[PDB]
Order: structure tokens, then C-alpha cells, then sequence
């Protein structure tokens, strides 16, 4: 059939600001950082950590993940 | 069949601001941090954690995750 | 079918803000953080967590998450 | 069949804020913050812990989710 | 048959502000904060915890969520 | 047959504030916090904590949610 | 100000027959027939003859139709 | 100011027919004939003779139709 | 300011026939003709004669149709 | 300012037939003709004889159509 | 400013059939003929003769069209 | 400023016939013929044609059509 | 003169258990916590808060304690 | 003269268990905690949190604290 | 004068446990812990936090603290 | 004069245990920490915090602590 | 005059064990920490933090601490 | 004056174990740790931070600690 | 078992004058004396002649006093 | 066992005379004389003649005093 | 076992005169002699003769004392 | 086992006389003399004849005193 | 085993007179004399003759005083 | 095992006068004289005729005094 799963983004005469991450002043601060830190026998398959306009896209087709 | 799952976002002589994280002063603070910190023996199988117009987008077909 | 199972979003001679996370004045804060923490033997299989503007779509078509 | 089950959002000559976090002053405070904190064995299987504008979509289409 | 389960949100020369969770001042306090905090053995299958403006769509077709 | 179980909202020449949660002065105090604290052995299936303009649509067709 | 002077139709799951001239038998007739015919120093300045679901729309802004 | 003055049509899992000029059997007749025929000296500034769905926009935005 | 004088049609599954014109028999018959035949000194300015699913949009912006 | 004054037509999992003139028998007939025919010093200046799904669009930005 | 006046016309898995002149038998016939026959001293300064889906677009930006 | 005067037409997955002019049968008639025939002294600045799919464009820039 | 303000004790032959505060087993409970929250402009001169054998002597001698 | 303000405290084949603060089972508790928390413009002079055995001797001769 | 302001502590063939602060299991808890956590313009000038056997002797002589 | 400001311990033929602060299991707990946190313009001037067995002794002579 | 202010500890033919902090398991936890955090604009005078066996003596003679 | 202000220490035939800070089994833990971390714009004139049989003797005769 | 025949004698601000043979004035006389004389084939074993707060003590453990 | 057969004598803040044999004036007198004299074929095993504050303390342990 | 069979005499700020044989005035006198005299074939195995705070102590440890 | 026979003499902060012998007038007199005189075939065996503050201590471990 | 059998004199800020024979006149007199005479197949093994703060200590382990 | 049979004296900011034997006048006197005279056949095996804060320690480790 006809399948359309797609991020879709048309722009006509506009004007647009996003995914800003935007510090001014810091000091002895931890601002806006993405981590992950101390795993012990994790067990992760599909965890997409994302931020600040970043994308994405798995297309799994007839595909197989196998964590045995 | 016709199928569509998509982010269909159109813009027509428009202005849009979004997912933005702003930090203006910060002193001995921890402001806006994804993180994920201390896992023991954990399971985690579809947890996409997202922030700030950021994007996440899958697309299993007939596929199969395994975790055993 | 048809199946229409989407984000359709159309801006005409609009003006939209949304999906800030904004901090003036920050001291010995933890202001706005997207996190996790201490897991221990966990089994989490589908937990978006999401914030300011961020996206996560999950098309699964006949497809099989298995956490045996 | 016929099957919409979508987020449908047109702006037409239209002006909107949503979904803003917004601190103006915070001291030894914990503000607006999305977490999860301390879990042990837990069973989680759908559950999205969103904020701030942010969105999740899920469509599964004759899929399995087994957590076994 | 024809089915139409979706968000149909459509604005015509309107103004709208909506979904802000807006703090001016803090000081040794927990404001606005969507948190999980210490679970034991819990077993939660579809708890969307939600808040300002965010979204959370669920369409699960002919599919099957299985916690044994 | 023809289901029409869905949010329709449609603004005409119209002016709309709504699920604000808006704090002037906060001191040693909790304000607006939506949380869940400290579960054992619980067994939640259908339990949306919502807020402040969020939204939480699920559409189960046929589908299965078994807790066993 | 605002001004909304247009022709605004929306269908949601309908079915809806209009605006049709069916002749199914004619002999020596004149069936359904739009005409003007003879006219002789005539003035006629907005005279819409519509017929059978045609449109006919005139937004005449600050303007000036002068037959001197 | 804001000005909305179109023609606005949407559909939305719909059936429509409209504006259908259908002959079956004609003998020696004139069927469904938009004419204008035997015009002397006449002054016509604005006349829309229009059928079957067919459109006719005027959009005069600060403009001068002079006959003189 | 902004100005939307426009034709807006948007389709979401659905089926439309409109604007036709259709003969099966003819016999020394004169059908579904547009026609002007015998003008003698006529003076016409803004005359659409429109039909089928046809369509005229006219745009004059700040302009002069001088006719002396 | 902005104007938007266009022909906006966009299909979604849509089927449409329009603007179609079909004979299926024709003799000593005239059928379906677009025509101008005799005219003796006529003066025409914005007259458009459209018909089955054509198109003509005037755009005049600051522009001057002078007949003297 | 930002002026869009334009024909915009998007398919999405669509199926469309528009502007077509179909013959299957003629005889001794004139059919679906667009013409203009005998003028004379005639003065036509913007008129478009269109049909079957053929497109006109007059886009004149600060010009003069002079019949003196 | 910004202008947009532009055919705009963009196909997805979409499946489209259109200006087709198809004769099967003809004898002693005239099917489908775009003429101008006998003018005698006439003065046309802009009359464009169109038929079948065709395309006709006029984008005057500061220019000048004179016909003294 | 001969001033004896004291604690005076003596143990012979004996056997004493005193001043134990013993948890066997506790859950999301607070056990034998001495605390003391949440002041705002208190003043407090002489508040010894003891517990679980524990001992507070104060001898002030001719001394002065002044919270002016 | 002759002061004793003393802890006098003798053993003589003896035996004595005293101020023990003795857990054997936590879980998500706060147990035997001596804190004192959230304090705003508090002025304590003398004021001895005193727990488990523990021992706090003050003497002043002729002293003098001032809080001015 | 004689002056015995002391802690006199003698043992004679005992046994004496005392002072102990012992946990045996502990889980997302906080057993025993000495703690001052937020003060904001506290003015303290003898607050001795004392336990489990500690000692905290003050002999001030003829001696003067000042907090002006 | 004489002065036994002092701390006077003496052992004959003794057993004595004290001042034992013993952890045997600690998980995701915080358990018998000594600490001072988040002080603000804070003023103190004899705040001795003890804990398990250990000793603060201050012998001020003619002495002057100003905090001015 | 005679003065004595110390800490006097004699054993004969004794056994003592004190000020011992023994951890045997410790997993994601804060166990026995002496600590201090964070301080600003502080004033603190005379504050000794003391543990496990640890001492601190002050002697000032005649001296003079001055925080001008 | 005879002034005896020391620290007097004597073991005859005796077995003393003290001041031990012991782990034996750690993971991902913060254990025993002395620490003054984030101090601004501090004034700490006499404040001993002291663990574990560790020692602080402060003889001032006739001094001055002057922080001007 | 415990035993305790000792002569256990405590003092605490008293004044005690004992055992005191005080002669003034002696002539020719036998003043306080402690004698014993003209003993002929005497067998004394335990016969203690004590005066004046003189002391005598006999312990005897598992002893043999044998006179044979 | 615990044996505690000693003479135990302890002072604090007191005055003693004891034990004084004091003679102001003798003549041609025996004043206080501690004698024995004559003594013939005697058998004396443990006889202690003590005067005056004097001590004669006999610890005989597992001891044999043979006078045969 | 604990045996404790000693001579303890501890003083703490007191004053004591003890023992003490004061002659002032003697003439032709014997005065506080301790004596022994004429003895013949005696048999004396432990006869402490002790006078004015002299000490005499006798611990025999298994020994054997043989007049044989 | 534990063994304590001894002298224990502890002094603090006193005054103390003792064991004084003095003459101040003597004349044909015998004041004070420790004396022995006239034995003949005499057996001691332990005869301690002390005086004036003066020490006579036997320890005998084991050991045999033999008189054969 | 542990054996202390000894003469333990400690002195702290104390004043002591003690075992003084003082003679301020004598004549024709024996003032304080220690001596032993006229002694006749005498037999002494452990006879101390001790005066004015003089010591005897004797210490036999596992000896032997045979006397045969 | 441990022995401690010794002479332990310890001064401490102390003032001690003691074995002095002091004659201010004498005259056909026998002052404060040891001696030992007329012995016939004698036999002394431990007899310390000791005076004056003048020692004699006699040590004895298995050995054997034998007068045989």
C-alpha cells in the first residue's frame, strides 16, 4: 500500500526561531547537558536521548533487534 | 491501504517562536539538564526522553524487538 | 484502508510562541530539568518523557516489542 | 475504513502562546521540573510523562507489546 | 466504517493564550514540578501524566499490550 | 457506522486565556505540583494525571491491555 | 478591525448532492438555458445571472467602479 | 486591519456532488446554454454570468474602473 | 494589515465530483454552449462568463482600468 | 502588510473528477463550444470567457490598463 | 510587504481527473470548439479565452498596457 | 518585499490525468479546434488562448506595452 | 556558700538500660525524629530540644545574655 | 564559696546500655533524623538539640554574649 | 572560690555501651543524620547539635561575644 | 580561685563501647551524614556540631569574639 | 589562680572501642559525610564540625577574635 | 597563675580502639567524605572540620585574629 | 560473683576532724598508750590492737593460717 | 568473679584532719608509746598493733602461712 | 578475675593533714615510741607494728610463708 | 585475670600534710624511736615496723619464704 | 594475666609536705632513732624497719628465701 | 602476661617537700640515727632498714637465696 511516516516541514514567506539552548551567565552550574552517568547491567534497546532541534528517525523494515 | 502517520507542519506568512531553553542569570543551580543518573539491572525498551523542539520518530515495520 | 494518524499543523498570517522553558534568576536551584534518577531492576517498555516543544512519534506497524 | 485519529491544529489571522515554563527568580528552590526519581522493580508499560508544549504519539498497528 | 477520534483545534482571527505554568518568585520552594518519586514493585500500564499544553495521543489498532 | 469521538474546539473572532498556572510569591512552600510519591506493589492501568491545559487522548480499537 | 465577510463551508463525514441541472428528455425545448438576449443603450453595472453551485465573488476595497 | 474575504472549503472524510450540467437525450432543443446574444451600445462594468460550479473572484484592492 | 482574499479548498479523505458537462444524445441540438454572438458599439468592463469548474480571479492592486 | 489572494487547492487521501465535458454521440449538433462570434467596435477590457477546469488569474500590482 | 498571490496546488496520496474534453462519436457536428470568429474596429485589452485545465497567469508589477 | 505570483504544484504519491482532449469518432465535423478566423482593423493587447494543459505566463516588470 | 547544683550518679552492684530509641521495622514512616522546621523572625533564648540520654548542663555565672 | 554544677557520673561493678539509637529495618523512612531545616531572619541564643548520649556543657563566669 | 563545673565520669570493674547509632537495613531512607539544610539571616550565637556520645564543653571566663 | 572546668574520664578494670555510628546495608539512602546545606547571610558565632565519640572543648579566657 | 580546663582520659586494665563510623554495603548512597555545601555571604565565628573520635581544643587567653 | 588547659592522655595495661572510619563494600556512593564545596563571599574565622581521631589544638595568648 | 568488702570512704565539700589523741599536759602518768605486756606461751592468730584512724586490713583468698 | 576488697577514699572540696597524736606538754610520762615489752615462748600468726593514720593491708591469694 | 584489692586514695581541691606525732614540751619522758622490747624463743609471722601515715601492704601471690 | 594491688595516690588542685614527726623541746627524754632492743632465739617472718609516711610493699609471686 | 602491684603517686597543681622528722632542741636525749639493738641467734627473713618517706619494695617472682 | 611492680611517681605544676630530717640544735644527744648494734649468731635475710626518701627495690626473677 501507500505509507507515508515521514517528518513533513514547509516554510512560505514565514519566520521561525526554535531549539535554542541559550545561557547568559553561569557560574559553579551545570546548564542544559544531555547525560546519562552510571549504568549497572542495563538493558537499553530503543532510547533516543535528543534535544535542541536535533532529530531522530529509525525506519525498521521487516528488521530484526535480537539482544539475547 | 493508505496509510499516513507523519509531523505534517506547513507554514504560510507566519512567525513562530517554540522549544527554546533560556537561561538568563545561573549561580550554583542545575537549570534545564536531561539526564539519566544512577541504572541498576534495568529493562528499558522504547523511552525516547526529549526536550526543546527536538525529535524522536520511529518506524517499526513488521520488525520485532527482542530482548531475551 | 485509509489511515490518517499524524501531527497536521498549518500556520496561516499567524504568530505563535509556545514550548519555552525561560529562566531569569537562578541560585542554588535545580530549575526545569527533564531526569531519571536511581533505577534498580526496572522494566519500563513504552515511557516518553517529554517537554518544551520536543516530538516522539512510535509507528509500530505489525511489529513485536518482546522483553522475555 | 475510514480512520482519523490525529492532532488537527490550523491557525488562520490567528496569534497564540502556550505551553511556556517561564521563572523569573528562584533561589534554594526546585522549579517546574519533570523527573522520576527512585524506582525498584518496577512495571511500566505505556506511560508518557510529558510537559511545556511537548507531544507523544503512539499508533500501533496490530503490534505486541509483550513484557514477559 | 468512518471513524474520526483525533484533536481538531482550528482558530480564526483569534487570540489565545493557554497551557503556562509561570513563576515570579521562588525561594526554598518546590513549584509546578510533575514528578514520580519512590515506587516499589508497582505495575502502571497506560498513567500519561501530563501538564501546560503538552500533549500525549494513544492509538493502539487490533494491537496488544501483554505485562504477564 | 460513523463515530465522531474526538476534541473539537474552533475559535472565531474570539479571545481565550486558559490552564495557566501562574505563582506571584512562593517561600518554603509547594505550589501547583503534580507528583505521584511513594507506590508499593501498586496496579495502576488506566490512571491519566492531567493539568494546566495538557491533553491525554487514548483510542483503543480492539486492542488488548493485559495486566496479568 | 477584524473583518470576516466569506463564504465558509466545511464537510464532516457527509454526503451531499447540490447544484445540479439534469435534463434526462428534450425535444423543441430551450431547458435550463442562462441568457441576456437584446438590449439596446442599456447601464448595468453589478448584475450577477449565477446558476447550478457557480460562484461569483466581488471585495471591492477602497475602490471605484465609475461609468461616466 | 484583519481582512478575510475568500472562499473557504473544506472536506473532511466526505462525498460531494455539485454543479452538474448532465443531458440524457436531445432533439431540435438548446440545452443549458449560457449566451449573451444581440447587445447595442450597451455599458456592462461588473456582470458575472457564471454556471456549473465554475468561480469569479474580484479582489479590487484600492484600484479605479474608469468608463468614461 | 493582513488580507486573505483567497480560494481555500482542502480535501481529507473524501470523494468530490463537480463542475462537468455531459452530453449522451444530440441531435441537431445546441448544448451546454458559452458563447457572446452579436455585440455592436457595447462597451463591457468586468465580464466573467464562467462555466464547468472553471475558474477567473482577478487581482487589481493600487491599479487603473481607464476606458475613454 | 500581507495578503495572501491565490488559489489554494491541496487533497489528502482524496478523490476528485471535475471540470470534464464528455460527448458520447454527436450529429448536426454544435455542443460544448466556447465563442466569441460577431462583434462590430467593441470596447472589452477585463472580460474572461473561461471553462472545464481552466484557469486565469490577473494579477496587477500598481499597473495601469489605459484604452483612450 | 510579503504578497503570495499564486496557484498552489499540493496531491497527497491522491487520485484526481479534471479538465478533460472527451469525443467518442461526432457527425456533421462542431464540438467543444473554442473560437473567435469575425471582429471588427474591436478593442479588447485582458480577456482570456481558457479550457480543459490550460492556465492564464497575468502577473504585471508597476507596468502600463497603453492601446492609444 | 516578498512576492510569491508563481504556479505552484507539487505531486505526492498521487496519481493525476488532466487537460486530455480525446476524439474516437469524427466525420465531416470540427472536434476540439482553438481558432481565431477573420479580424478585420482589430486591437488586442492581451488575450491569451489556453486550451488542453497548456501553460501561459506574463510577468511584466516595470515594463511598458504601448499601442498608439 | 557551699552551692551543689548537679547530676549526680552513682551505680553499685547494678544493672541499668535507659535512653534507647530502638526501630525493629519501618516503611515510608518518620521514627523518634527531633526536628525543628520551618521559623520566620522567632526568637529563642534558652529551648535545649534532647533526647535518648542525652544531656544539656548550662551554668551561667553572673553572666549576661543579651538579644537586643 | 565552694560551686559544683558537674556531671558526676560513677560505675562500681556495674553494667549499663544507655542512649542507643538502634534501626533494624528502613524502607522510603526518615529514622532518629536530628535536623533543623528552613530558618528566615531566627535569632537562637541558647538553644542545644542534644540526642543519643551525647553531652553539651556550657559555663560562663562573668561572660557575656551580646546580640545587638 | 572552688569551682567544679566539669563532667566527672569514673568506671569501677563495669561494662557500659552507650552512644551508638547502629542501622541494619536501610532503602531509599535517611537514618540519623545531624543536618542544618536552608537558613536565610539566622542569627545563632550558642546552638551546640550534638549526639551519639559527642562532647561540645564551652568554659567562657570573664569573656564577651559580641554579634553587632 | 581554683577552677576544674574539665573533661575528667577515668577507667578501672572497665569495658566500655560508645560513639559508634555502624552502617551494615545502605542503598539509594542518605544515613547518619553530618551537614550544614544552604545558609544565606547567615550569622553564628558558637554552633559546635558533634557527633560519635568526638569532642569540641573552647576555654575563652578575658577574650573577645566581635562580630561587628 | 589554679585553672584546669582539659579533657583528662586515664585507662587501667580497660577495654574501650569508640568513635568508629563502619560501613559493610553501600550502593547509590551518602553514608556518615562530614560536609558543608554551599554558603554565601556567611558569618560563622566559632563553628567546629567534629566526629569520630576527632577533637578540637580553643584556648585564647586574653585574645581577640574581630570579623569587622 | 597555674593554668592546665591540654588534652591528657594515659593508657595503663589497656586495649583502645578508636577514631575508624571503615567501608567494605561501595558502588557508586559518596562514603565518609569531609568536604566544604561552594562557599561565596564566606567569613569563617574559627571553624575546625575535624574526623576520625584527628586533632585541632588553638593555644592564642594575648593574640588578635583581626579580619578587617 | 561481685564481691565488695572494702572500706569505701567519699568526701564532698565537708569538713571531718577524726581520730585524734590530743595530751595538754602530762605528770608522771601513762597517757594513750597501745601496749601489750608479759605474755608467756601465748597463741594469738588474728588479733589486730589498732588506735587513732589507724587501719588494718586483711584479705585472705583460698589462704591457709596454720599455727601447729 | 569481680572482687573489690580495697580501701577506697576520695576528696572533692573538702578539709581532713585525721590521725594526729599531739602532745603540748610531758614530764617524768609515757605519752602514746606503740609497744610490745616481754614476751615468752609466743605464738603470734597475724597480729597488726597500727595507730596514728597508719595502714597494714595483707592480700594473701592462694597463700599458705605455716608455723609449725 | 577482676581483683582490685589496693590502697585508693584520690583528693580533688581539698586540704588534708593526717599522721602527724607533734611534740612540743618533753622532760624525762619516752614519747610516741614504737617498740619491741625484750623477746625470747617467739614465733611472730606477720605483726605489723605502724605508726603516723606509714604503709605496710602484703600481697602474696600462691606463696608459701614456712616457719618450720 | 586482672590484678590490681597497689598503692594509687592521685593529687589534684590540693593541699596535703602528712606523716610528720617533730620534736621542739626535748630534754632526758626518748621521743620517737622505732627500736628493736633484746631478742634472743626469735622467728620472724614478715614483722614490718614502719613509721612517718614511710613504704614497705611485699609482691611475693609464686615464691616460697622458708624457715627450716 | 595482667598484674599491676605497684605504688602509682601522680601530683597535678598540688602542694605537699610529707615524712618530716624535724628536731628544733635536744640535749641528753634519743630523738626519732631507728635501730635494731641486741639481737641473739635471732632468725628475720622479712623484717622492713621503714621511717620518713624512705621505701622498701620487694618483688620475688617464682623466687626462693630458704633459710635452713 | 603483663607485670607492672614499680615506683610510679608523676609531678604535674606541683611543689613537694617530704623525707627531710632536720636538726636545728643538739646537745649530748643521739639524733635521728639508723643502726644496728650488737648482733650474736644472727641470721637476716631480707630486712631493709630504710629513712629519709631513700629506696631499696629488690627484684627478684626465679632466683634463689639460699643460706644454708
Amino acid at each position: 500500500g501507500q505509507d507515508m511516516q515521514s517528518l513533513f516541514t514547509q516554510y512560505f514567506q514565514s519566520m521561525t526561531e526554535y531549539g535554542k539552548d541559550l545561557v547568559e551567565k553561569a557560574k559553579t552550574s551545570e546548564i542544559q547537558s544531555q547525560a546519562k552517568a552510571y549504568f549497572e547491567k542495563t538493558h537499553e534497546q530503543l532510547t533516543p536521548l535528543v534535544r535542541s532541534a536535533g532529530t531522530s528517525l529509525v525506519n525498521f523494515f521487516s528488521s530484526l533487534m535480537n539482544l539475547e
